[PDB]
């Protein structure tokens, strides 16, 4: 689990949002795996603007945060879960490291700020989910 807090924006895996994301919805897309909602108070967390792919990643299974490389996000295949069928997920990162299914939502972020959240894994491979090109995040 795990979520970023940007002004007025609540951003979380779309298969871990709630029924009062669903209700205060913004913006969501089942093809990346990510659901925007609405918050009344102001959040903390500032959105890296760059092409960064080097980074550190909170693993809630270990209880540690790893510096990862990560490639650019891109279409890639992910397997079949009890959230999703077979299907390739979009603006998707993957790194070498490790990663469980309760990891989603675990925080990736480089020196410009937060980069995405966990969203996929296994087999010593975690990917990471793009939040960066969502500029809007930033503003009303
Ligand atoms: C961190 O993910 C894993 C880690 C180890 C094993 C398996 C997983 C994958 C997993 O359970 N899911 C849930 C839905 C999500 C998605 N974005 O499609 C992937
Ligand atoms: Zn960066």
């Amino acid at each position: 689990s795990g979520a970023i807090y940007v002004g007025n924006y609540r951003v979380v895996n779309r298969h871990l949002a709630t029924h009062n994301d669903w209700a205060n919805l913004v913006w969501e897309d089942s093809s990346r795996d990510l659901l925007v909602s609405s918050t009344t108070a102001q959040g903390c967390d500032t959105i890296a603007r760059c092409d960064c792919q080097t980074g550190v990643y909170y693993c809630s299974s270990r209880r540690k945060h790893y510096p990862v490389s990560f490639s650019k996000p891109s279409l890639i295949f992910v397997e079949a879960s009890e959230y999703y069928p077979a299907r390739y997920q979009s603006h998707l990162m993957l790194a070498v490291g490790h990663s469980e299914p309760g990891d989603c939502g675990g925080i990736l972020r480089c020196q410009h700020g937060v980069v995405g959240i966990v969203s996929t894994g296994g087999n010593g491979l975690v990917g990471f989910a793009d939040v960066r090109d969502l500029l809007w995040l930033d503003e009303e």
